[PDB]
């Protein structure tokens, strides 16, 4: 279904969540919180922040890689360098 | 009478006007879209994102400060420095 799913938790991680899915024009991209976060629908699986780093190996078996700063503003940071922007 | 407001058009400027509202936690803030704008109640003035920056002379008398960039990193970038991120 999803080519990249981006996930967060909490209005203020969505920001750097929402700046990862601006990194992607390849495919279809969903960016949610993890509160309505559907696993097993996505090729690749991206975590935003703290609180949604925290909280996603109880929901999901799938393999994700971590973008994770100290502070709203470090990850925002970390985003966009892993977006290479 | 907000102490703040923080003007965009459109769902991608929208973000970095979120991000410029980070920068603010002195008093109340509204950050909305330019279409929504209402002059006349706001001590200070920001307005984010080229499509902004080009409507809102004609929407308002007032002065304001523009933050934008040639894309949305730019603009991005600019929203963060403005706040001294």
């Amino acid at each position: 279904m999803y080519k990249h799913t981006i996930v967060y938790d909490g209005e203020v991680d969505k920001i750097s969540a929402t700046v990862v899915g601006w990194g992607y024009n390849d495919g279809k991209i969903l960016i949610c919180d993890i509160k309505d976060y559907v696993p097993g629908q996505t090729q690749n699986l991206y975590v935003v922040g703290g609180g949604a780093c925290e909280k996603i190996s109880s929901i999901t078996k799938e393999k994700f890689i971590m973008i994770k700063g100290n502070d709203r503003f470090d990850t925002l940071y970390k985003a966009l360098d892993f977006i290479n922007r």
